[PDB]
């Protein structure tokens, strides 16, 4: 039904949302610390200096392990 | 259709995954560190001194914007 349709768009917009920013492929399992975004996989932020959505110095990475990986 | 009934409960199961482990109420947005593991709300996760999932020491709580929030 177009029920069907609804559902499986909102299953996708929430599995593209877990994406990467940077190369949109792998799944987010990254943290710039301090100030928290946690919005890349770990090739991605390896190389960032500063925040890509805030612009804060990054003092360093944390893996995260997330219950949706 | 059933179709719909099993999309309901994919989308059920992945917003659960997004739910604290510990209270099971409010969203994850906090990482227990050197760890990494994910999966408490600031408040369950301010009250635990060791990792409910490895039992690892908590140093500290480093607080997540997830985009998914
Ligand atoms: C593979 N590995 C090693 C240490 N921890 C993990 C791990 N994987 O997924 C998870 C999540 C936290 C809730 C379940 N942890
Ligand atoms: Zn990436
Ligand atoms: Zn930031
Ligand atoms: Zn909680
Ligand atoms: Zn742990």
């Amino acid at each position: 039904s177009q029920q069907t349709r609804v559902l499986q768009e909102k299953l996708r917009k929430l599995k593209e949302a877990m994406l990467c920013m940077v190369c949109c492929e792998e799944e987010i399992n990254s943290t710039f610390c301090p100030c928290g975004h946690t919005v890349c996989c770990e090739s991605c932020a390896a190389q960032l200096q500063s925040c890509p959505v805030c612009r804060s110095r990054v003092e360093h990475v944390q893996h995260v392990y997330l219950p949706t990986h």
